């Protein structure tokens, strides 16, 4: 079957792993549990296509940048995740995008901008600004909550659809 190699990237603590686990295991990890590198594989049906999601969950930490090149290079699609209550994470997005373009030798890699933690009242990043950014990239912006599961399948399935259209 078709396999889709999705990579989840972003700053430390934005909820990359919480999003992935919510997708694969339908629960919200409300734990402190920093990632080094995790992989998940799940057979799904998306729009009637039987396929395998190969999801690489990456570290937000600066120390793991080398293994970051390695993982990025094999990815077909990237979820670029920030937290809507953390302005630095949103600013860091630019640098993850640029590193993906560099390792992939590509200006237009399948990608979704994901604004996570939208369940939180204490927003510092407006939806308007994140949308403008995504528009300037030529990529969809999806807002998610790993906690309530809002937008979770949306973000992953939209990325699969971007890979199909590439
Ligand atoms: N309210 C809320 N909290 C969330 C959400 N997603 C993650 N969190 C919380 O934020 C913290 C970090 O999430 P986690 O999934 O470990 O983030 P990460 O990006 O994988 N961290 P790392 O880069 O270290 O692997 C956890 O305590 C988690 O419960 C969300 O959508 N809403
Ligand atoms: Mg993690």
């Amino acid at each position: 079957m078709t396999e889709y190699k999705l990579v989840v990237v972003g700053a430390g603590g934005v909820g990359k792993s919480a999003l992935t686990i919510q997708l694969i295991q339908n629960h919200f990890v409300d734990e402190y549990k920093p990632t080094i590198e995790d992989s998940y594989r799940k057979q799904v049906v998306i729009d009637g296509e039987t396929c395998l999601l190969d999801i690489l969950d990456t570290a937000g930490q600066e120390e793991y940048s080398a293994m970051r090149d390695q993982y990025m290079r094999t990815g077909e699609g990237f979820l670029c995740v920030f937290a809507i209550n953390n302005t630095k994470s949103f600013e860091d997005i630019h640098q993850y995008r640029e590193q993906i373009k560099r390792v992939k030798d590509s200006d237009d890699v399948p990608m979704v901008l994901v604004g996570n933690k939208c369940d939180l009242a204490a927003r510092t990043v407006e939806s308007r600004q994140a949308q403008d950014l995504a528009r300037s990239y030529g990529i969809p912006y999806i807002e998610t909550s790993a906690k309530t599961r809002q937008g979770v399948e949306d973000a992953f399935y939209t990325l699969v659809r971007e890979i199909r259209q590439h």
